C-alpha cells in the first residue's frame, strides 16, 4: 500500500505480512502476523474500528467516555486508540490480570477498575454495566463479542489483505476463535464478496472448552478452563457466524505451547499461545490427504514477547540451561 | 508496497508508519515507528541486512555460525533472522542479563554465552573475539558498530520510506545514535541520493555521555553512565559518519523517560526510552524560531512493552 503521513496511530492498523512457514508443515502454511499492528495484536484492528464506528454512528462524541470489560489484548487496543484520538477510557478486569498488562494499560492512559479475582470476567462485565448505568449519557460500552464493527474491520482489511497477498490462491483459512470477528469477517469477504464459496474456513478451539463443536453438533454448551489465551471464551459469541465454519479443530494446551515454541525457534516468528494453536490445527489438517496440495492461511494473533510471564516461557529451560 | 507472500520473516522488515504527533510538539513532528518490524525494533533491519550481506559476500557457507556481542535489540534481531534463515547463532552478554531476556533469545534459538558481570559489554566483546579466534573458519562476527551493511539497509529502506511518505518534504531528520547506522544511512539517502543538502540531520545523545557533541566541537571524548537504552555507547562508532551531522542535541534521563510516557499516554504510541529522547530533542528544536515551520521526522526505535521492568513504568500507581 501507498506512502503517507498517518493522522494518528489508529490509522496504521493492518497490512500485516503473510509469511511462508518453511520448517513447520509441508511448505504451504502461510502465517499472517497480526502482531505487526500498532499495539501488537489482531485486536488493534477492532479497537480502531469499534471507536471509528461509534464516531460514525454519532454515539461517541465529545464528552462521551468509553467503557469495556477486558483482561486482554482488546483493552490494550482500545487504550492506544483512545489515547491516539483523545478519548477517556475505563477498562474493568479482575484483579488477577498481570502487572505487565496493568503497566501497559496505565501507560496508555486507561483508567483501570479492578474487580474481585474470584468472579473472573463475569465480575468485570457486571462492573462495566454498573459504571454505564451510573451515567448512561456519559459512558459508551463497545461490547466486543457482539459489536458488528469487530467482524466488519476483518471484512474490510484482514480478508482483502489475505485475498490480495495470495493473489486469490488461498484454499484454507484457519482462525482461533475468541470473539469470532476474524473468522466471520475474513470468511464474509472471501466466500461472500469474492464468491469463493469453496474456501475451507476452520475454527480453532481448546480441546478442554470445545463449545463450537458442541454448538454445531446441537449438544449442550459445556466449557472448561484452558491455557490458550485469546481463544475459547466458553460460549458462542454474537460475532461468530456458525454458518460460515466448515471444520472445527480442537487443540490441547500442550500442542498450542509446543507449536508456538516451534514458530519462534524454527521460523523466527515471535508467537503467542493461540498462534501455536492455529498452526497446530494446520498441521492436523495436513495429516489428511485432501489438504496435501492446499494453500493454508493461518492467523497468528499475538507476539510471544507478551507471554514471558505465562506457560509459554515456563517449563521450557532449566536453571542450568 | 506490492502485495505478496514473504518467503521468510527477515524479508518483512520495514515499511514502518510515519505518524503525525498531535499533542507532542507543534503538529509537525512526524514519528517513524520502528517497532513495527518483525522483532519489534529498528535493529530488525540490520539483523536482516548484515546476514543477507554475509550471504552475498560468500562468508556464510554451510557450517559457518554467527557470533555477536550484544545486550540489546541487535541480539533479538539477529536471533529471529538466524532462526528464519537456518543459521546457528551465539550471542555474548554479561550475566547481569535478566532471566526473561535469556528466555526470549533462547526461544528464538540463540545460544547464549554469559560473561562476568563486572566486565560489562567490554567482557562480552572480549569473549566473542575469543570464540571466533578458537575456530575462525567456523565463526563469523557481524560487528554491528562498523559493518557497512548496517547503514546500508537504512540507505536502501528507512531513507526511501521517509522520502516517499513525506513526498520529499522532510526538513529535519532526528536520530538517537547507538551504532549510528540509522543516522548515516538515512542521511546518505536524503542528502546524497535525493540531493536534499538543506536537510538538517540531528544526532541525539545523553547529556551524561555527550561524545558526539565533544567530537564535533573538537573536545576530548569523556563518556558517562546513563539510562537511555540503545543510544550513547560512549565512543564514536565506525557506522556514524560525523560529516553528515548538522546538530547534536543532548537529552537527560528524565526528559527521555517523561517524553516516552507522553508518546504512550498522549499519542497511543508504545515507545521506549530512546524514542522519548529523540522526540524530546524535536521539542527543544521547536523552541527555536528557525525550526518552527519545519517538518521534523523522528525515529522511534522500540516499543515500551520491551521496558516493563524499567523506570519507564515506575510511579504509574500509588
Ligand atoms: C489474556 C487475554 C488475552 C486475550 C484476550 C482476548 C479477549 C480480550 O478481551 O482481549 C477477547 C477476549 C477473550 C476472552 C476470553 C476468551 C477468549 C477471548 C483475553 C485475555
Ligand atoms: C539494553 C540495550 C538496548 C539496546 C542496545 C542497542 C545495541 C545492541 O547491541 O542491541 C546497539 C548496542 C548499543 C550498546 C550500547 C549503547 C548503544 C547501543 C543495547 C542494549
Ligand atoms: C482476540 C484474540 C484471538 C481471537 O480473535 P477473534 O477475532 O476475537 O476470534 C486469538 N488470540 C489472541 C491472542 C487474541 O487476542
Ligand atoms: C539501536 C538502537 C538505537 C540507535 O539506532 P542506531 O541505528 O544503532 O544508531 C536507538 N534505540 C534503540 C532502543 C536501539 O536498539
Ligand atoms: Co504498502
Amino acid at each position: 500500500h501507498m506512502s503517507k503521513i498517518y493522522e494518528d496511530n489508529s490509522l496504521t492498523i493492518g497490512h500485516t505480512p503473510l509469511v511462508r512457514l518453511n520448517r513447520i508443515g509441508n511448505g504451504r502454511i502461510l502465517a499472517k502476523v497480526e502482531s505487526r499492528n500498532p499495539s501488537f495484536s489482531v485486536k488493534c484492528r477492532i479497537g480502531a474500528n469499534m471507536i471509528w464506528d461509534a464516531e460514525k454512528r454519532g454515539v461517541l462524541k465529545p464528552g462521551v467516555e468509553l467503557v469495556e470489560p477486558t483482561s486482554g489484548n482488546t483493552g490494550i487496543a482500545l487504550a492506544y486508540v483512545a489515547a491516539a484520538r483523545g478519548y477517556k477510557l475505563t477498562l474493568t478486569m479482575p484483579e488477577t490480570m498481570s502487572i505487565e498488562r496493568r503497566k501497559l494499560l496505565k501507560a496508555l492512559g486507561a483508567n483501570l477498575v479492578l474487580t474481585e479475582g474470584a468472579k473472573g470476567m463475569k465480575g468485570a462485565i457486571q462492573k462495566a454495566e454498573e459504571i454505564v448505568a451510573s451515567d448512561p449519557q456519559k459512558y459508551l460500552l463497545l461490547q466486543q463479542f457482539s459489536n458488528p464493527a469487530n467482524p466488519e474491520i476483518h471484512e474490510k482489511t484482514t480478508g482483502p489483505e489475505i485475498w490480495e497477498d495470495t493473489d486469490g490462491q488461498v484454499d484454507v483459512f484457519i482462525s482461533g476463535v475468541g470473539t469470532g470477528g476474524t473468522l466471520t469477517g475474513v470468511t464474509r469477504y472471501i466466500k461472500g464478496t469474492k464468491g469463493k464459496t469453496d474456501l475451507i474456513t476452520v475454527a480453532v478451539e481448546p480441546t478442554d472448552s470445545p463449545v463450537i463443536a458442541q454448538a454445531l453438533a446441537g449438544e449442550e454448551i459445556k466449557p472448561g478452563p484452558h491455557k490458550i489465551q485469546g481463544i475459547g471464551a466458553g460460549f458462542i459469541p454474537g460475532n461468530l457466524d456458525l454458518k460460515l465454519i466448515d471444520k472445527v479443530v480442537g487443540i490441547t494446551n500442550e500442542e498450542a505451547i509446543s507449536t508456538a515454541r516451534r514458530l519462534m525457534e524454527e521460523e523466527g516468528i515471535l508467537a503467542g499461545i493461540s498462534s501455536g494453536a492455529a498452526v497446530a490445527a494446520a498441521l492436523k489438517l495436513q495429516e489428511d490427504e485432501s489438504f496435501t496440495n492446499k494453500n493454508i492461511v493461518v492467523i497468528l494473533p499475538s507476539s510471544g514477547e507478551r507471554y514471558l510471564s505465562t506457560a509459554l516461557f515456563a517449563d521450557l529451560f532449566t536453571e542450568k540451561e
